[PDB]
């Protein structure tokens, strides 16, 4: 979701 | 990584 980075993302 | 969509991404 909105939350993590362009690699990990959630 | 490269795999996912923009909301769950690895």
């Amino acid at each position: 979701x909105p939350f993590x980075n362009q690699y990990v993302a959630l």
